[PDB]
């Protein structure tokens, strides 16, 4: 890597090949208390996940696809014209905190509180989530979404008063008669560190994630193959190729 910013050097250094992750959650849902446990690989370089979680308590009380945004973007793959918009990477190695409200339409709420540093060369993602106001007989409650996801767009804004970033935004999540549960996500990070931090200009990260099984795992499971690329940001004084 070679950029004319050092402090982009200083968060490139760090996610210069395959990163091992962990991730943590404790849970409890209307009640229902449960543990997962994560570990798997990033490559920044391609904006490439590969992750599998185990649920450590037993049976999933949630649909795994309703854990899949609460569950490093810091991997995002952020192209050369924007690598001064990264604060997710510019956080390290001290981290971030990363908190969320997610809306389920016509249903309860989750409530999210994580920390995403490293212990040594591991990128830990560790969570907290309450879910409160859940219908018993629900989508979630009752396992009605389809083990699949789909492609979204977040966008990402800086709190300036906050040394910090805030995101918006959707996600669909497919219902086994064919309709879709809408899922609200409001989203703020702030810095672990007190030292400076790279705050983006408006711009979105672009997802596309899949959902599969490990035929041999026996535990309740989800593996996560997921692409997370930054774009929104136009290169050239109009332009490079005109």
């Amino acid at each position: 890597h070679h950029h004319t910013d050092p402090m982009v050097s200083k968060g490139e250094e760090l996610f210069t090949g395959v990163v091992p992750i962990l991730v943590e959650l404790d849970g409890d849902v209307n009640g229902h208390k449960f543990s997962v446990s994560g570990e798997g690989e990033g490559d920044a370089t391609y904006g490439k996940l590969t992750l599998k979680f185990i649920c450590t308590t037993g049976k999933l009380p949630v649909p795994w696809p309703t854990l899949v945004t609460t569950l490093v973007l810091c991997f995002s793959r952020y192209p050369d014209h924007m690598k001064q918009h990264d604060f997710f990477k510019s956080a390290m190695p001290e981290g971030y905190v990363q908190e969320r409200t997610i809306f389920f339409k016509d249903d309860g709420n989750y409530k999210t509180r994580a920390e995403v540093k490293f212990e040594g060369d591991t990128l830990v993602n560790r969570i907290e989530l309450k879910g409160i106001d859940f219908k018993e007989d629900g989508n979630i409650l009752g396992h009605k979404l389809e083990y699949n996801y789909n492609s979204h767009n977040a966008y990402i804004m800086a709190d300036k008063q906050k040394n910090g970033i805030k995101s918006n935004f959707k996600i669909r999540h497919n219902i086994e008669d064919g309709s879709v549960q809408l899922a609200d996500h409001y989203q703020q990070n702030t810095p672990i560190g007190d030292g400076p931090v790279l705050l983006p200009d408006n711009h979105y990260l672009s997802t596309q994630s899949k959902l599969s099984k490990d035929p041999n795992e026996k535990r309740d499971h989800m593996v996560l193959l997921e692409f997370v690329t930054a774009a929104g940001i136009t290169l050239g004084m109009d332009e490079l190729y005109k």
